[PDB]
RNA sequence: GGACCCGAAAGAUGGUGAACUAUGCCUGAGCGGGGCGAAGCCAGAGGAAACUCUGGUGGAGGCCCGCAGCGAUACUGACGUGCAAAUCGUUCGUCUGACUUGGGUAUAGGGGCGAAAGACUAAUCGAACCGUCUAGUAGCUGGUUCCCUCCGAAGUUUCCCUCAGGAUAGCUGGAGCUCGCGUGCGAGUUCUAUCGGGUAAAGCCAAUGAUUAGAGGCAUCGGGGGCGCAACGCCCUCGACCUAUUCUCAAACUUUAAAUAGGUAGGACGGUGCGGCUGCUUUGUUGAGCCGCACCACGGAAUCAAGAGCUCCAAGUGGGCCAUUUUUGGUAAGCAGAACUGGCGAUGCGGGAUGAACCGGAAGCCGGGUUACGGUGCCAAACUGCGCGCUAACCUAGAUCCC
RNA sequence: GAACCGGGACGUGGCGGUUGACGGCAACGUUAGGAAGUCCGGAGACGUCGGCGGGGGCCUCGGGAAGAGUUAUCUUUUCUGUUUAACAGCCUGCCCACCCUGGAAACGACUCAGUCGGAGGUAGGGUCCAGCGGCUGGAAGAGCACCGCACGUCGCGUGGUGUCCGGUGCGCCCCCGGCGGCCCUUGAAAAUCCGGAGGACCGAGUGCCGUCCACGCCCGGUCGUACUCAUAACCGCAUCAGGUCUCCAAGGUGAACAGCCUCUGGUCGAUGGAACAAUGUAGGCAAGGGAAGUCGGCAAAAUGGAUCCGUAACUUCGGGAAAAGGAUUGGCUCUGAGGGCUGG
RNA sequence: GCCAACUCAGAACUGGUACGGACAAGGGGAAUCCGACUGUUUAAUUAAAACAAAGCAUUGCGAUGGUCCCUGCGGAUGUUUACGCAAUGUGAUUUCUGCCCAGUGCUCUGAAUGUCAAAGUGAAGAAAUUCAACCAAGCGCGGGUAAACGGCGGGAGUAACUAUGACUCUCUUAAGGUAGCCAAAUGCCUCGUCAUCUAAUUAGUGACGCGCAUGAAUGGAUUAACGAGAUUCCCACUGUCCCUGUCUACUAUCCAGCGAAACCACAGCCAAGGGAACGGGCUUGGCAGAAUCAGCGGGGAAAGAAGACCCUGUUGAGCUUGACUCUAGUCCGACUUUGUGAAAUGACUUGAGAGGGUAGUAUAAGUGGGAGCCGGCGAAAGUGAAAUACCACUACUUUUAACGUUAUUUUACUUAUUCCGUGAAUCGGAAGCGGGGCACUGCCCCUCUUUUUGGACCCAAGGCUUGCUUGCAGGCCGAUCCGGGCGGAAGACAUUGUCAGGUGGGGAGUUUGGCUGGGGCGGCACAUCUGUUAAAAGAUAACGCAGGGUCCUAAGAUGAGCUCAACGAGAACAGAAAUCUCGUGUGGAACAGAAGGGUAAAAGCUCGUUUGAUUCUGAUUUCCAGUACGAAUACGAACCGUGAAAGCGUGGCCUAACGAUCCUUUAGACCUUCGGAAUUCGAAGCUAGAGGUGUCAGAAAAGUUACCACAGGGAUAACUGGCUUGUGGCAGCCAAGCGUUCAUAGCGACGUUGCUUUUUGAUCCUUCGAUGUCGGCUCUUCCUAUCAUUGUGAAGCAGAAUUCACCAAGUGUUGGAUUGUUCACCCACCAAUAGGGAACGUGAGCUGGGUUUAGACCGUCGUGAGACAGGUUAGUUUUACCCUACUGAUGACAGUGUCGCAAUAGUAAUUCAACCUAGUACGAGAGGAACCGUUGAUUCGCACAAUUGGUCAUCGCGCUUGG
């Protein structure tokens, strides 16, 4: 007869993001006509860590197309890049890791990240820690390109999506194990309010689905409707299968 | 309808609280002295080499002892109308971190918040607090205020999600009305004459069923012994079978069959003789009812009759209990359940020492007389009265229906 | 009495015109020493723990002088105080950072720990940065201590002497510097201030144009401000043994803001008197036995610091571990070892 | 030479061996269970094994998305992007994680139309409207899924002693408990069996295992280190105890001052009696003497609270679901937003064409004329149910356009709509400057200037041209022209709105009968019949006794004929039993069913004819209120059956076999009404049936609560007490037998009479505005049905020992292991280790181990919330100062004091050992007493401190730490 955590979850005011020491968005250039057609310079100022994000990420200094004054960026840091490197962006850069390049221009079988979804929208795909996107073919009757996502899902996107080359930097952070509480108390601190985790089948039943009982156990099948109301959505939602593999 | 008065656990509506506590966020503050000795580094020794070893340096840890801080294990100590609606004493856990803490800020009631105890959300939480709907409804508990006088019950029938309730009939009060005065439309009573019954008893030597024992006979058709190869050959034993007897029996057996109790009748609403009506009935004014006329009818058994009949409105009651006799279940019960009557309940009074029910007896306030049951050695009113026997208790002799 | 900040307006003097200073090889220095739209950097501005070093205050030892305490005996001894604010100038120059010369293996330099060097060490010479560092002015005229004269009812009167010279440190409080450890944690923003890139525009010859320089002049609103901050000034119905954030922090013992005693400061506030029955509450002891008591060793007792020796099974090799088990500990008189500065 | 600090290590000497001298400050060891650890938790009874945790595993999701909030609009995750966010389970490491997809869930690019709404389409009708086809999701079917919920049994056969079953086959229901582990925090029996630990162990440990009911991320097994966690043992230690004593402070105490509260019908000495079955009051007795002080916990069924356990109520509430009725959300279809075009594919139209046999070649598929049709067929017959010849139309399978309908897809446009980005900063077309190919002067193909470096980059230089001569100012190029789309994506789809179907314990509301020797479980005594209890009219109870929702066109109606069961004697197979003949035959047969009645030319059996099992309403009986329903009976008014007729027949031979209102539905009339008037549909009326309420005078209805609540109930359970005594316990009587013979020394079968209330039952009288619910500890008293001790009788009593019985309750009846234990069982001593009451004595006397609140774990059960006469661990014990009782203390008792008497009340002593008797009596031996006397001892009681021991704040003396 009470509203669940995941319920309580949505109205937030207490499970909202920790964002107070976070650098700002990450994301490219606004897209413009020197990306466009031909290529800018920028330089890489520094690298900086991000609280709540295992990616480092770099600033990234332009020089503005037609105003007098300084273009002030924020990229996901691709491994292998440094303080004082040339940053290409546009149609005619480089193929050489760190520069941003229209996914037209990237040639079959390269690894790029921070993948946009559709043109000018700064980047959403494959921007977590090591994580990368494959370009697999380019479509020239419709413009379009097919990428491997890190999830192994392929996906069809317009050619002129932008896309850094290479991998994302700060690889191989998951699997380091952390041993203690304290550790995932100190992770979850600066990420929001999500942990520790209380198990349904030790709650009583006016709270959870799984509670009650003389023993500990749900009772019953822990695999729900995909249209189960919220509150009783609870356990494996929709499983195809469960088990091992 | 507030509905005689007071009372629920709840439900609804609209508002107010995060000054306590829970969790997130922002910004500040706080935490002796010791123990163990991880990485990194310096030097030396052994060894053919690989490599191994030794002594130092350094100071890691949700590491250890422990102060402050934070908390609260045991005494199941103190206190337990306390210093205190959670405190006090000793003891105890942790103490550089998932650490402790101030202020600001966010989340508000079927909502929040919860390292999860249904915990916490201002001494309030398995749904806060405040006002209102609201005099919420209660077949349930408790109360329900002057006097005398008269009458005066019921715990039983049927129906009801009915079994602590209600309605219904019965029992009761009030109001009367119609008549009547012994010629009485009457009666919890007898008498006379007539009917019905299957209980008590009795019966099995009567049907059905149950049951003991012998006696006398019988078989081409029972089990055995003897005489026999067998024999529808012979002699006996036990069994069946038949006959006449015999012990003992029945709520769901019975021919017979009481006592008590049940029904009907004993005139004026009768009888007799004529005449009439009918569409009913008959072969038939043959019957069946009914209707007029005429005559007779000493009231047609006893006793009693503080009289008989009729109607209206309505209260309370619908838990009963006890006793002789009849009687079911039960070892039995101050158990449980029925029949008739009476009693207690609703009722005092004398007796049974004492007692709701036993015995007596029922009652306005008094004087006198006499009794009922029960008593007359004292307690304690009335004889140590007049008589006959029995008992002697070295067990507390024995001493009055229910008891 | 002596300073500072913000704002306003001018006057005098100074400074520049090679229109917009000079010096240094350099780090950079000097009180001044152009400038508008536009643009750029820095400060504000940041976690936590450990070692080391510097500064201020405190603690502590000795000598000089002033007063006081003890003095049957000893005590050149015991006690008290012996001070220097903001602000201005000059000097100094920690640990770093930076500059010039030069070119290093036989590698050297170097910290408690690290670390550094042909991307230029060691060495020599310099620049800059901090200071709660030094001297002077403030400022001895003040404050404090001591010794005197005077009114002796009311002179907040009047005068003198001193305020000096050294040591010491894993000492305590605060601030700072520079390293190192930790993070799947990296530990605010803005107001405001400073600096810089550029150079449109701008002036004269005995006066003009500028000037963040020195001195001089004027002004600075509104509200809070007593007191308690707690075993009686807040909450708990109270003058309630509860609860309520934080700053300062002496001596001795001792590892120690442990316990115990003491100095400054505070205080004897818990209604008082007599007696010392039982039963209680709190705190001890008890011959012999040693858990037989009890559901149960509940409670109590036993152990305990430090130094030396020694330490099993098991183990995730990290532990177990202070395992277990043994010895010592006072006082007094000595011995040995472990350092700094100066001088060829 | 001048200064400087406290650390370390040694050596003498020395004290009453004191010396971390106070203070400060681990007890240790050997194991089992749980949880890895640190951390957290029920503020005010539970700190734990519970929660969390790292590690492990599973699930959803690529933004037009997953999860979630929101009335709506819009929001959180998200300053995010799979090394991420969201939803779950397990719980370090090590090792492993077996079989089952049938069930419930979840899931799927699967077959298919079995079912499926609204809208839309077609037919008929005057229309309302009714019929059809088409028809989304979902459901059904199929597939997958167990680190989803969960489950893991039984049977038959089989190895050469037996036993088991490696092996083979089978059933429910998919499989049949694998690796492991165990009387476990999990095992009933159970205190299981063996070993070990002890003197003794329901405890601990190890082992065994058809294990009531263990078992693999509902995780199995182990595990170093850790733990205010549960357990067993050992050393040390002790006032826990034997067994108490003593000391210090504060109280209590007494005084001055000050000064409440709880509680109070009236009150307060007892024994018994009866009584509401436990009195302070009543009855009968005992008794009983002012006024006061300090304690005390027997009683006041003491106080504290309208019992929280249990039951009842037509009272709730928290929670759950396979309960009833709904609902937010969500999926799905239609219409709307919604505009502009082009093609395929499947049906529906018509229109031409091809195909076929249960036995035969064959459309003989179906139909008519076929005797005649256009050389070809019948005209003959082979199959034959039915003819080929010439005509079509009828059914089924099958191709394609002229017209038209319908449905599903593919695709085109952008301005509606939706989404993304920006400080809406170069978008579309063309042309120029440059580079390249061709061949010859044009075509074609390309680019917009920036890539060794952690620098800077703006506000135009220059050329041409005007005002007039420039303080300077105005234009063009530099900086191409033209496009009145900021740049993209999806796009009439999505989205919004309204209806329609599905899903929907996420959420709302509600329900979850009654009787009942408490309630539950069980049963139905709830409608209802027979016999009996039932007491010879009727009526009559119990969860008394023994039993009993249909069936029949005949098993109803009527007429006629006949007589049944059984037995006796006869007839081939044939007999106990087949069919047939005669005789007897009171029903001993049959009549649907339970039982009881009833019936013989019938009520039974056979046959004939039939539908009185018909129509109309009234009356009566049974029930009973003299209501209804059911059932039945007697007339009346009709139409019939049967019989020759009387007559009989209104269902079953009689006594049971059944049903209101509202609604629906059927039958009947030339019936009534639709209210402005007519006709026709439709609707509504009147009379009679049918669909049913079995809780049967007739709601529409699942659980749980240990998180719980209220109104009440002693109308009703869980103690004591009261009645009873079946059961338990303790006695007697008779005498068949036992006892070498002998019923009775000692016993007592078959029978039979009693007593007791320390057993357990039966009951429900007292107590529910509360009488504190096990056991132990302490303390007193009482009983005898006598264990020991004193005195005796008897014996199958030689002695010793033993047994039976009689007076007898004066005295005593113990220390320990396991268990919470009462109980039990062992060890040990002893004279003995008897049995019992006192509200199952005794909680304001204690304790709190167990039962019996709230936390938590296991097993079994349940889908679940949860349950559990199963196990486990942690879990607040309140108040006396009132009255009485009791213990002591003043006082009163007629001046004061001393010495005394004395009723009455209380009472106290107990048991054993040793020596001698005595190696005696007795006895064949073996063995083996006792009296007297002497000396001690046990338990208990009353005193006392010479000695020993204990006690210190003599604060008495000494020593000693820190200041
Ligand atoms: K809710
Ligand atoms: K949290
Ligand atoms: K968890
Ligand atoms: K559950
Ligand atoms: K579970
Ligand atoms: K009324
Ligand atoms: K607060
Ligand atoms: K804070
Ligand atoms: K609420
Ligand atoms: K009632
Ligand atoms: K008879
Ligand atoms: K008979
Ligand atoms: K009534
Ligand atoms: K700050
Ligand atoms: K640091
Ligand atoms: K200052
Ligand atoms: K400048
Ligand atoms: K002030
Ligand atoms: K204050
Ligand atoms: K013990
Ligand atoms: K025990
Ligand atoms: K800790
Ligand atoms: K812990
Ligand atoms: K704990
Ligand atoms: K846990
Ligand atoms: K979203
Ligand atoms: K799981
Ligand atoms: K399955
Ligand atoms: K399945
Ligand atoms: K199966
Ligand atoms: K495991
Ligand atoms: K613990
Ligand atoms: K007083
Ligand atoms: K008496
Ligand atoms: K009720
Ligand atoms: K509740
Ligand atoms: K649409
Ligand atoms: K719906
Ligand atoms: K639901
Ligand atoms: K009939
Ligand atoms: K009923
Ligand atoms: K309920
Ligand atoms: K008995
Ligand atoms: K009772
Ligand atoms: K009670
Ligand atoms: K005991
Ligand atoms: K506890
Ligand atoms: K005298
Ligand atoms: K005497
Ligand atoms: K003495
Ligand atoms: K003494
Ligand atoms: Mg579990
Ligand atoms: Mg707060
Ligand atoms: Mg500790
Ligand atoms: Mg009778
Ligand atoms: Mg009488
Ligand atoms: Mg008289
Ligand atoms: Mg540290
Ligand atoms: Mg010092
Ligand atoms: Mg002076
Ligand atoms: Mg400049
Ligand atoms: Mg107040
Ligand atoms: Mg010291
Ligand atoms: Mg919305
Ligand atoms: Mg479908
Ligand atoms: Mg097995
Ligand atoms: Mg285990
Ligand atoms: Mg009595
Ligand atoms: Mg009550
Ligand atoms: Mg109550
Ligand atoms: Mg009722
Ligand atoms: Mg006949
Ligand atoms: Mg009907
Ligand atoms: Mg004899
Ligand atoms: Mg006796
Ligand atoms: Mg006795
Ligand atoms: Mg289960
Ligand atoms: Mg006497």
């Amino acid at each position: 007869g009470r509203v669940i955590r995941a319920q309580r979850k949505g109205a937030g005011s207490v499970f909202k993001s920790h964002t107070h020491h976070r650098k700002g968005p990450a994301k490219f250039r606004s897209l413009d006509y020197g990306e466009r057609n031909g290529y800018l310079k920028g330089v890489v100022s520094e690298i900086i860590h991000d609280p709540g994000r295992g990616a480092p990420l770099a600033r990234v200094t332009f020089r503005h197309p037609f105003r007098y004054k300084h273009q002030k960026e924020l990229f996901v840091a691709a491994e292998g890049m440094y303080t004082g490197q040339f940053i290409y962006c546009g149609k005619k850069a480089n193929l050489m890791v760190g520069n941003v390049l229209a996914l037209r221009s990237i040639p079959e079988g390269a690894v790029v990240c921070n993948v946009e979804h559709k043109v000018g929208d700064r980047g959403v795909f494959a921007r977590c820690s090591g994580d990368y996107a494959i370009v697999i073919s380019h479509n020239p009757d419709n413009g379009t390109t097919r990428i491997k996502l890190p999830s192994g899902a392929k996906k069809i996107v317009p050619s002129g999506c932008r896309a850094m080359i290479g991998q994302v930097a700060g690889g191989g952070r998951t699997e380091k194990p952390m041993l203690k509480a304290g550790n995932a108390y100190h992770k979850y601190r600066v990420k929001r309010n999500c942990w520790p985790k209380v198990r349904g089948v030790a709650m009583n039943p006016v709270e959870h689905p799984h509670g009650g009982g003389n023993h500990q156990h749900i009772g019953h099948a822990s695999t729900v409707r995909r249209d189960a109301p919220p509150g009783q959505k609870v356990g494996l939602i929709a499983a195809r299968r469960t088990g091992r593999l």
